[PDB]
């Protein structure tokens, strides 16, 4: 639909979580010092191609989507933005399910923190998160083989 105001969540100094409206808000991308944009929706345009480094990974917000399977490509890119001393916006469409799951899993992977703690960090930053129940269960299981 038509563009609306948005509120991104701060996950790390260098890692933001938000919606496609945030991805399409040049005023706030500027203010937030964004350098990198990770688009994990389906069919959302990258609007400012000369202005940011982009990565698009097509993902469907369905409970049968295996969110874990997209982690390497997402986490690679997130780490690129960090290594460059930039800021990455991770977004999808609503930015409450796919994109939320990616960031929760990124915290679990990068710092070996629990699902419950990663989830709480992300939801405190972005109270609108609400991952689909497939993603939820997938995240609960993630990396349990290393215990």
């Amino acid at each position: 639909g038509s563009h609306m105001a948005s509120q991104v969540g701060v996950i790390k100094p260098w890692l933001l979580l938000g919606s496609q409206d945030a991805a399409h808000d040049l005023d706030t991308l500027k203010k937030n010092k964004v350098t990198h944009i990770l688009n994990v929706a389906y069919g959302v345009e990258n609007a400012f191609l000369s202005d940011f480094t982009y990565k698009s990974i097509s993902i469907l917000d369905l409970p049968e989507t295996n969110i874990l399977s997209y982690f390497p490509e997402c986490f690679e890119f997130i780490e690129e933005a960090k290594r460059k001393d930039g800021v990455v916006l991770v977004h999808a469409n609503a930015g409450v399910s796919r994109a939320a799951a990616i960031v929760i899993g990124f915290l679990m992977n990068s710092e070996q923190t629990s699902f419950t703690s990663a989830f709480s960090l992300v939801k405190n930053a972005r109270p609108s998160i609400c991952p689909n129940s497939g993603f939820m269960e997938q995240l609960r299981t993630y990396q349990e083989g290393k215990e």
